[PDB]
Order: structure tokens, then sequence, then C-alpha cells
């Protein structure tokens, strides 16, 4: 088949053990306390401008200057702020986006997931390996609001279910970038060279589920004892 | 004095020799031929994406979102496309600008001007190397149409003024930005460090004489001997 | 205090909690079960090759020649073998070192410590990082091998206390190498550098722990 | 035929045209002053470190630990000391080795090869390019002590000579590595890419001309005016 669906056949059995680990069931049935939501964002907000500084060093990865274009569209509209799915998390807690975020984490978890992205843009001359790094996402986030809507143990009650909403439609565009210019790419490749992208692609996988734990066992260095 | 002022100080024997050399002069009278024309359009065309790659690659070691918004902007100057002076350049040969650069050409001088650069982005963490070398683009050009407009040599007649007119203030904004980044950065450095970057902005000077100087003489690599 | 000192106090914790996890205290008694052995050969084994790299990656970054000609020595060292405390470990398996490292395994916890060293060599460029982050390895294993010494519940009577005297005494040269190096490059530098580089220490630590508890846990990525 | 020998043919008319420049000709006949030897030997001397620096960075790049072991020896080789052809050098200018390097100069042929090297070593995953750039010049210095040796206007009662007849032997294992590694690369290479990394290996070639140019002209960055 197509390369990019071959991944997502692979990343069936995670998005799996994602969607019935605790942050996704919780999230779900409406009884996720505030304690977690509050790490998740905290950290999101920490490894915000590494995620700039990615799309920044795919652009001399690039060839045509259209998917250039799309990545300063993307750095653009990081920088631009506007966060939706981040304020509906801001109400559940209670507490502004901006207030919460004054305090930043950086847990070994997102540490271990920011380096793995940035081995890719560093050591990898083809951009295909940082691009299946950043791609795990949002095709997880999509593939996990359209289990919850056909799903019956979906609490609609509560600002839970908002979030479901928001990764069903607006994660679909950049899905569709990457997924062209993984597709595209690996026509040219071997398919020794294209079991390491999968393995890229499914350690980024993994990343997502322990970036999910990381929130709920409100994770970090421990230094001290 | 600010730090880039002595920059501006050490360059100007350099910027002298260069408005004495025979393409500058040869601008001034307004009688210079389409073959240097040709070549000229040529080389900096086939450099375009390699200047977008600079620009990305200083993202990251901003450490101001301020400063990154201006890169953003220089790379979507650069794919929207629009190219002033080199329009100008282009209706002097008499053919359009997409059909001269339909052919590029890769000279030594301007091979080496590039890897100077890149040696900056990619071995030197301080984005005040890569800047440095990047600076002594916009300000040279802009400090030779500034002595032309005093210049009796200056051809009016001739379309080859409109060239020196559009450098004498277009390119003012993006100095000031390189000046005050540089002046910023500079504050922390050692004295000794800032002889090593005060010798890299002076290389790119050297090398804007080279380019002028290699359209002039037609120049490529001849590996046939 | 010198620099160097400042992070071996602050390593201290995490370096008690290495020694009161379960491999080092299975270590001492003799009982450490052969799978976990097992998983620590092939893990490090299959990281390796990247241990090259970085000291390789280091020589650009060093002025002095005479710390370039340690540099070589390392990687002209790691390419023979002379894997003497490997050679005792597979003694335990029973089988021979080269029969089990022919399965390589590449767990999430060695992914994490490889890129987070890789991650100094590729963005930094004074040495400084790169070296605190590779500093962790000889100087851990040697406190906690130092500490076996002084412990009565180490068993002498099996093989496994042979690991712990290998290690009290083996690693000493490249730890003062280090040292000197870290010592050295901090002369220069601002307090919150230092803060970056003690922060990048420190992890290292953190990784050598997990890289304990991972044969411990036989640890691997689990795409089913 | 193997691939370094289609870039072997390619050189000739390039290593004709350095044997036949001012350098090689003042080396034949003995003729050539300490002026441009003393040049030449700060320049190489000022270079050295970074050849060294590109050797371990080919490490990264190696697949098997034989490769390894020869790049190792090559670093362990200019870690040392003992350079032959050197010290041959020194006696003619009339003084010692360690006293002429003890000044340095930098010139721009030299920077111009050294980054060239570099840009391959930073940008190009694929070892080849690194190793493209590098093979030139032991290669080019083995073909030209070869020619001298049958060549009547050598001078064989100057030490000069000795210069040759060091050449002519003692660059033969490494141009062998060389040689093993980029046929063995290729194979998997498109032609394309290869075109490529013939233009690198050219270029390198080219730069080794300069070089010896640079030392007959006292070549420097000029300024000054």
């Amino acid at each position: 088949m197509e390369f990019s669906q071959k991944l997502y056949q692979a990343a069936k059995p995670i998005i799996n053990d994602i969607y019935e680990d605790d942050f996704i069931q919780k999230m779900l049935l409406g009884n996720i306390q505030a304690d977690a939501l509050r790490h998740y964002l905290q950290a999101d907000a920490a490894y915000l401008k590494e995620f700039t500084n990615l799309y920044a060093l795919l652009i001399p990865k690039m060839n045509s200057m259209n998917d250039v274009k799309f990545l300063v569209e993307q750095i653009e509209f990081m920088v631009e702020g506007e966060v939706l799915a981040h304020d509906i998390l801001a109400q559940i807690v209670g507490e502004s986006y901006e207030e919460i975020i004054k305090t930043k984490v950086w847990p070994p978890s997102g540490d271990h997931y920011i380096k793995h992205m940035y081995f890719q843009a560093h050591s990898r001359e083809n951009a295909i390996y940082t691009i299946a790094a950043m791609a795990p996402c949002p095709y997880i986030y999509a593939e996990l609001a359209k289990r919850s809507q056909s799903d019956h143990k979906l609490n609609r009650e509560k600002d839970t279910a908002k979030w479901f909403d928001f990764y069903s439609t607006e994660m679909d565009d950049i899905i569709n970038v990457f997924e062209s210019l993984m597709n595209k790419l690996a026509e040219s490749m071997s398919d020794k060279e294209l079991e390491q992208v999968k393995q890229v692609f499914l350690e980024s996988c993994i990343h997502e589920r322990r970036f999910f734990n990381m929130a709920m066992t409100l994770e970090q260095w421990e230094f001290g004892g």
C-alpha cells in the first residue's frame, strides 16, 4: 500500500493502549482531576519553542518552496498564540491558561520526546526522519477523537467532551501535509531505510502515551532523594 | 562606539575598492554589458534557496520571539518572490527574469561566500557569527547607492540608476535589525571573541567585492584545464 | 570548591538511590538473575557504536592536542574489546560474551540516555556539556563499587564481587581526565551557564539509574 | 570502470595545470625561495587541527569498525607530529619547523578549501561527500611526485627532490583506503548523486591548485585597501 498508511496500521495497538490508558479513559467519562491536567499544560507550554525550532530545522531539508511556505505557517500559528483546546482544559481546572503556565515543567518524558525529534533534525539528511518524528500527532490526537464520538461511554454533559470535538476536525489539515511529504519521500527509499523511519514514528507514538502518563503521574526529575 | 559601528569603520577601505571596481563603475555610467548582468542574476538566483536556509538556521539561535518573527518575514519575502532590483536588471538585458534564471550558474566566488556563511550557521552556537556573516550584504549595498547619489559620474539618463535608487532606501530597515542584534549580543562577549566576529564580517565584505567581480569576469569552475 | 566537586555533591542522593535499587543490591548478594545480566550486556553492546561517536564528536570541540590524544585512546580502547567487566558478567550467565551480544537490544531507557548525550554533541559549542553528559558513567560506577568494599552485605563467595573489585579501581584514570576538563572549562563561564551544565550532569545520573532499572525490568518498546 | 577511476580521469587536466604552475615547477628546478615555502608551511600548519577534526567527523558516518580503526590511526599520526616533508622544506628556508609555524596565517584560498570540506562534513549524511572532498589532497601529491621522477628538469642536486621522493611513496596507503571507501559507497547511489560527488572531488582539485598559488603569491585577506 501507501507508506504513511503502513505506519498507521503498525500504530494501532498503541493508540489502543493510549485510549485505554488513564488520561483518555478519565477524559472520556468526565472524572479526570485538575491536578493531572495542570502538569500536561505546563509542559506543553515549556516545549513550545522547541516545536517552533524543529519546523525551522525542516526548512533546509526541503526542496519545494510550497512546503517551506507551510512550515512558516505552522511556525506562524504557534507564535500567534490562540490555543483553543487549551482553554477548554483551562476551563475544567477553572484557572486561565496563561496563569497556569507561569509555572513550567520539563519532565523526563517530554525531555525524551524532544530529544528524539532533535536527534532526527540534527543527525539525518532526509527530512522524512524529522517529519515521521513529529507526525504521530495530531494523527494520534485525531484517531482518539473519532474513537470517542462512536463510543457510548462518552460523557457529553461535561467540558471534557469539547476537547474531543476539537481534535476530530482541526488537526486534519497538517495530517495530510505530513502524509504527502512522507509518501512522496518514501518512493525512492529502500525497505531497510523505511524500517528505520517506521521505528522513528512508533517511538514517537510511545512518547505520546508516555506524555499522558506523565501528566497523570505528576512526573519530574528526582535529584533530592 | 557601538560594536557594529566599529564594524562599519573597518569596512570602509573595502567598500571603497568595490565602488572603484569595474562593476559599480560601469553601473554608474550605465554602459555595463548584458553579459555581466546575466551572470549576476543567475548566480544570485541559484543562491536563493541557500539564503532561505540561513534565516531558518538562525531561528533556534534566537532567544527572543520578536527576533524569530523578523526571520520569518525574510523567509516569506523570499517565498513570495518579489525582486524589485532584479526586474530592473532584467529589462536592460531585454529578457524576462524567469527566462534568465532558467539557466543557473554556480561560480567559485559565490561558492566561497555561501560556505563561509554556512560554516558559521553550522559550527557556531552564537547567532552573532552568522548574522555578522550576513550583515555585509544589506550594508555595503546601501552604502554604495548612498555614495552614488552625490556622485556626478552617475548617469541619470540610463536605467542603471534606478538600481542605485532602490538600494539607497529599501535596505535601511533590515540593516538596523542586524545592527541591534549584533550590538545586543556583543555586550556579553569577551573582546577576543569580538575579534573573531569582526573577522567574519570582514571576509563577507571581501566576498561582496569578489561576487561583483565574478559577474564582470563571467567566472565559473574550469575543470577542463 | 571546584565545580566538579559541586557536581559530585549534588549527585549523592541519586547515587544512593542507585545503590539501594535492585541491580546493585542483587549484585552484592550474588543472587542476581541471568535475565537481567543478559539485557544489560546486550543494551550496553548495542550502544557501543554511539559512545565511539561521542568521543569523536568531542575532538573538534577540544583545543589542546593532549586532550585529543586522550579521546583517541578511548576510541582505540573501545575498538579492541578489553571488556573485562563484561567478561566477568558473562560467566555468571554461563554463556560466552560474544554469544550473548549476538542479539542486541535497544531499550527506551538507553535511547533516552544516548539522545541526551548526542543532544549536547550536536547543539552545544563548548565541550563541557557533552563531557558533563558522559561523566556520570565512570564516576557513578566507581562510587558504588567503592561503597561495596566497606559494605558487609557483599558476598565474596560469589563471582559477582569481582565486578565491584574492577570498578573500585579501573575507572579512576578516566574520572581524573574528565574532572580536569570540566574544572578548566568552568573557569570562564557564568553561574547561569553552569546551572545548565549541572542539570545536564544530574540527568545522566538519573539515566544511569534507569539504565540499571531497565535490565531488571527487561524494558523494551511495546509496539503491539 | 570503478567510480574512483572516473574521478581520477577527470582530475587529469587540473593535475597537469598544477604541475605546470609556478610552485611545482620551481620545486622541480630547486629555485623556489624561502618566502613562498614559509607561507606554504605556515598555512599548512594553521589548518592541521581542522584537517584533524575532519577525520573525527568521518567516524560517526562510518559503518564498520575497520574504517574507524583507520580514521583513529590518522588522527593518531597528526597528534604525534613527525612531518618529514615539512622538515625538508624548513631546511631550505634555513630555519626550524617549530619556529616557522609559531606565526600562522589563514589565507582566503585556504579558508575556501577548509570551508568546502566542512560543508560536506556538517551538511551531508553520506560519508562519500566528505571523503571525496578530502581525497584529492593525497592523490594529487602522489601523481605530481611520480611525474617528477620521469622529468629530466628535476634538480637532483637540491633537497627539493627529496620533497617529491617522499610524496612519490608515502601517500599510497591512504589513497587506497579512500579509493575503497568511495567505490564501496558509490554502489548504492544513483548516477545523479554521483555527479554531485564528482563535483565535490573536482572542486577539491581546484582548491589544491589555488593552495599552491596562494603560497607563491603570499596570499592574505586584504582589509586595508
